């Protein structure tokens, strides 16, 4: 849907089971490129969303237009603030199968090395699906810039 | 130093007062294209700078060199197995990049004493990296030149 990098990201929150706790990922894809980003919080309320919000700006750029689900966090009035202070249009699966990719991904590097810290398998991942799976011949990063 | 972008990074920790606390900064630049990454911690042993490096990883890309100072975290085995599992080059053959960044983040505080570290850190990044130009580019921009 998107017409360049950047035009149209969709956003989710998803959960994924670490050492007990249930963490929240947010979850943002660029429906141009499929570039993704991936912050791993504890939860799912506003601060946490704004926060993750802004670390996909850094690793992305900054969208024009972002897609989300009705989660309360998303129609709460301090992210209705933040995405007009930024300019970006907000309204109300390429996540879902994204998603897959990213637990299969933890999964894999969780088997392998138990003690492997979440941050550390989350940019993993980051780092092969956007800059090293290939998909044309493109990596998402690659179409992404 | 570097020939093109990954090609030789520096990185350093630096510190940073935040309310109570002295954090450390894990700041990696591309020596070629200016580009940034910044990583807050609480520490800086083995376990942290290897997390901070991964993160500068998924932003950047993976550099071929990295140079870096004496400090223990770099010295020690972990850090060194991490760089030859990776085939990254590791010497120990930025301030001023350390200083443009805390300059913004000490703006940012200052205007909104509230506004939680992460948040500063990480649209410290987007204006340095994505916002300012330097040559009519920026760091971003020469980083993704193909
Ligand atoms: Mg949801
Ligand atoms: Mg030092």
């Amino acid at each position: 849907r998107g017409l360049l990098p950047n035009h149209i990201w969709q956003g989710d929150v998803t959960h994924y089971k670490y050492k007990k706790y249930k963490y929240c990922l947010h979850v943002w894809v660029d429906t141009f490129s499929g570039a993704v980003s991936v912050s791993c919080k504890k939860k799912e309320t506003s601060c946490e969303t704004i926060s993750a919000f802004l670390q996909a700006i850094s690793l992305l750029g900054k969208p024009l237009h972002i897609n989300t689900d009705n989660g309360p966090a998303f129609l709460s009035q301090e992210f209705q603030e933040f995405c007009t202070s930024y300019h970006i249009k907000h309204s109300t699966g390429l996540v879902e199968r994204t998603n897959g990719i990213i637990k299969n991904l933890l999964n894999k590097y969780l088997l392998d090395c138990p003690n492997l810290p979440l941050d550390n398998a989350i940019n993993k991942a980051l780092w092969t699906l956007n800059q090293l799976n290939v998909m044309s011949g493109k990596t998402r990063w690659q179409i992404h810039h």
